This record gives C-alpha cells, sequence and structure tokens, in this order.
C-alpha cells in the first residue's frame, strides 16, 4: 500500500509461521518529532491465522528521551512486567543509539512475551520481560516489522513531523534466518540486506 | 465502564434511533494539555445496528489553538469538505470559548455529513460542511456524546495531562429533545440537565 493506516513509516513482512522471533534492534541516535500529534514506534509482531494482529516492540518517550516496551495483541493491551519494570519503564528506558536484543514468544503458557536486553539511560545493562497474558495464540500467517510515527486519527497524517532511522538485524524465526520483503514505504526508506532491514522515517 | 478504551474523559449515551442529531457545543475557554501524548476531542456519533461505530465532532489543535472537524465512520476516515475548508481547517478553526452549532446526518444520499456553524480564530462567522462519503448507514442502535483526551497506545494513559470543559446543549435527534444518560466518568465529571450535558475533563 501507498500509505500506512495509522500514520507514516516503513513496513516489511516476514514470510514465516514460526513461534519465536529474535532480532537485534539498533535504536536511533537522534529523534526529530517536532509535532503535537505523533509517537515514534519500532516494532515486530504477527498476524495469527485467526486474524488477530499483534504489535510488539518499543515506543519512543519524548518526555524521557528513551525507548520503552510497546505490546498489543488483538484487543488485549494491558502489559505485565515479569522483570525489569524499575530499570526500563517510567523515567527509564532503552537509551538512544543503543542496541536492544529482542525475543518474542507468540505463546508461552498462553501468554505473548517480549524479552528485551540492553542498556538504559543510567547506563544499566539488563533485561525487561513483558507479557500480554491470556492471548492463547495458535497458528501464525506471517510476521511483520515496522518503524512508524503513528497518530490516533487519520487527518493528523499531514501534520506528522518525524525523522528517525532504525535497524532490525539478524532476524530469526524458530532459529532460522528470515529475509524480509519490502512492503509500504510512506515517508520512509526501507532497505533489506538478507535477514536485516533498515527503516529510515523522514517527514 | 471505569475507563474509556483509548484515553480518558466522559461519556453519555443518547437512547434514540433517529437520523439527524443537533446540538450547540460550547467550546472550552482554556485547554491545559501539558503532555506529549494526548489530543483533546469533543464529539457525538452513533452505533449502527450493523455494529458500525461513528465518531463525529471536533479535535483540538495545540499548534493553532482552535477546534477543527474530526469524523470517522467505521473503517472510513477520509473527510470531504463540501464548504468552508479555507475558514475552519489547517491554520484556522473554531475559536476557544465560542459556541458551535452542530448538525449530524447519518445518511444523506449515502454519505454521513456534519455541518458546523460558528466563529473562527479570525472572527469570521460561517459554516463548514464535512462528509464521509459512501457510508450507507442503515438503522441506528443509539447515539453518543464524549469529551476525551485520547492516546494512540494504552501505556500512555498514565502520562495524560488534560483539563478542559465543554457543554452539549439543546440536544435533539429527529427534532425531539433527548436527555443523555451518564456513562463513563474517567478523570471527568459528567453533569446532565435535561437535553444538555457538561463534561469537565481533569487529569
Amino acid at each position: 500500500a501507498s500509505e500506512l493506516p495509522n500514520g507514516i513509516g516503513g513496513r516489511v513482512y516476514l514470510n514465516s509461521t514460526g513461534a519465536v522471533f529474535t532480532a537485534k534492534i539498533v535504536l536511533p541516535e537522534t529523534v526529530k518529532n517536532n509535532d503535537s500529534v505523533s509517537t515514534p514506534y519500532i516494532y515486530s509482531g504477527f498476524r495469527a491465522t485467526s486474524g488477530t494482529e499483534a504489535d510488539i516492540g518499543l515506543q519512543y518517550s519524548k518526555q524521557y528521551n528513551v525507548w520503552k516496551p510497546l505490546m498489543k495483541v488483538g484487543s488485549k493491551n494491558e502489559e505485565t512486567y515479569i522483570e525489569g519494570k524499575d530499570k526500563f519503564t517510567y523515567n527509564k528506558g532503552f537509551r538512544p543509539g543503543s542496541t536492544v536484543q529482542m525475543t518474542i514468544y507468540k505463546n508461552l503458557s498462553g501468554n505473548t512475551r517480549m524479552t528485551l536486553w540492553g542498556t538504559n539511560n543510567d547506563g544499566y545493562t539488563g533485561r525487561i520481560i513483558t507479557e500480554i497474558q491470556g492471548t492463547n495464540i495458535g497458528t501464525i500467517s506471517k510476521w511483520k516489522t515496522l518503524a512508524t510515527a503513528a497518530v490516533s486519527y487519520e487527518s493528523q497524517r499531514d501534520a506528522i513531523k518525524a525523522t528517525f532511522s532504525t535497524s532490525f538485524n539478524n532476524i530469526t524465526i524458530d532459529n532460522k534466518a528470515v529475509t524480509p520483503v519490502v512492503d509500504t514505504q510512506d515517508f520512509a526508506k526501507v532497505s533489506v540486506a538478507g535477514n536485516n532491514v533498515t527503516i529510515s522515517v523522514n517527514k
């Protein structure tokens, strides 16, 4: 598609039906987001064969200049922090320009889990484990990867101002390397090189 | 419900299945929205018996300190301006503290229309007619009225900072006065007095 439905950005699809996704995310060094409507998001996720859509990754906090966990699975968006709440949420999060190791489990005892390893704004290197409980995800159609500047409503599209670039590297699903396929490029440049993708958002 | 799904605010329901809604909206004199996540929205709308949900009203522009049209009917969110684009959109809109006369037509030749009469930030008094074309709305279950501070993602709820109060007065559906029923009050105080409702958002 020419446009992303809830804002601007780049999207790739990962043609795998696997259960465990891993990638190394290189966070932007700088974020320009001189608007009063959008939020930068960087995330993976999947479409279940049932139709359930999951967005799982990080959101940029303008207030704290860090990246924090982002997770939504269908209608369920209440996150449970299993570990690391005090190190990577509230006034803390993954620091700009750092690398974050991400693992996504579509279904671990009926819960969708995202584990993130990296460094926070205080220089602490550790882990934050987040879940959406009781999602009970069955088979998967495909996985996705996006970098976006999202808005609550459509008309707000023209007002979006966002400039940031990110990489998803060494993408593996069920321990197999997966090469993403370029999808939408809406005020974004998407570059794929094997199981690696760089998405540069610029509006 | 104790919480609104996409943010904070107050909600009332209008137990009418009628086709044409009218109300006089008194816009807030002041808007405090000292956050980097939410947008203030004031709107009416309906739930069709098909399940289709419509949100039809105004959004606050922090950039220009005005209220502008906001309309969405199910999956259709591309607004067509029939009249008044140059007077009440982009760097112009309904001025703070002013009164706006609103008429909503669920189905006018297959289109959902909102007509707004009021005064813009340049002191021009006029009309803006906006439509979502090809909605072809059939029977209605009920209408609604809300004043909210909405966010794109759930975790941003706690960070919302919004203080603004608005009134929907002389509410009529198919020329009959309708008394709203208080629903959710989530960091908002809702007061109903006959076919009039005041919603004071404060977080």
